[PDB]
């Protein structure tokens, strides 16, 4: 169950990660807007979302509001992408209830580790 | 099969260059700074060089003079890899004698497309 949701707009970053998942045993989906992404969650489930901060049609904190508020998406894991810079600024210590984050641009090695991290991570409390 | 010099101090940047031209058969080459570049000046040579336009050591101007003062390297094709922002306004217009340009962030797609029509030409 390597299925991942990647919601990015900027299409070089999505292609990249795309790319990057392809080639370490992972299927990943694009999304390259806000509608795109919502029309993802049914079957086969994302098992982890990439979540960019903003996309045409929605936010990121709007997605993840819609993710809580049914059961069958509640507990997908979602991994927030975070531009570096004014944004990567705007978003530290935002709580969000998104389970991880990672910052552009990445290495393919460090995008791999940290949602293998986040997928073999006990259900907290 | 073919050899891409990839010289990027961008470590993500750099990594991920290296990744897709991997996986597409290239044979990439890493230079994180100006002096180990100009340690990958020799046989084998590169087919091709993707280029920053600043490096801890020295700068894409003094990489490309350098490639250009020697009869083995002149003729090898340099694409830049440009930032977007600041950079990318300094160098427009720069006739730096470099065979393209590519702007970060790219796709895999294109970053292979880009340096293959560069070769063919
Ligand atoms: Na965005
Ligand atoms: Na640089």
């Amino acid at each position: 169950a390597r299925r991942i949701l990647v919601v990015e707009d900027e299409a070089p970053i999505r292609e990249m990660v795309c790319f990057v998942l392809e080639q370490n045993g992972f299927q990943p989906v694009e999304a390259e807007d806000y509608d795109s992404a919502v029309n993802q969650l049914n079957e086969p489930w994302p098992d982890l979302i990439l979540l960019a901060w903003m996309l045409p049609g929605g936010s990121g904190i709007q997605f993840i509001k819609h993710l809580r508020r049914e059961s069958m998406t509640r507990d997908i894991p979602v991994v927030m992408l975070t531009a570096r810079g004014e944004e990567e600024d705007r978003v530290r210590g935002l709580e969000t209830g998104a389970d991880d984050c990672i910052t552009k641009p990445f290495s393919p090695k460090e995008l791999v580790a940290r949602i293998k991290a986040v997928m073999r991570r006990i259900s907290p409390m």
